């Protein structure tokens, strides 16, 4: 395992990114909340938002805009559910 955090995307104990996801203090709470499993989900909405807003991935404006969707999510309105599976991995 990488780090030691409680995957908020499910409600268990998974491995955290152990690194700053974005420039700012917010990321500090993202890597300490997200897990190696929930990470895959973060990428999902990432695209949906980029296409739903037509942001510029090339620029940080696309990453700074999504940061508001991750914070207000759990760190904000607060939403947690029990689901998901634990598939295999490689490398």
């Amino acid at each position: 395992m990488a780090r030691m955090i409680h995957c908020a995307k499910l409600g268990k104990e998974a491995e955290g990114l152990d690194f700053p996801p974005l420039p700012g203090e917010l990321g500090k709470r993202l890597y300490e909340s997200v897990s190696k499993q929930a990470w895959q989900d973060w990428l999902k909405q990432q695209t949906m938002l980029i296409n739903e807003n037509r942001l510029n991935m090339a620029d940080p404006r696309a990453r700074q805009y999504l940061m508001k969707q991750t914070e207000k999510y759990f760190f904000g309105e607060g939403a947690d559910q029990a689901s998901g599976y634990v598939p295999p991995a490689q490398g």
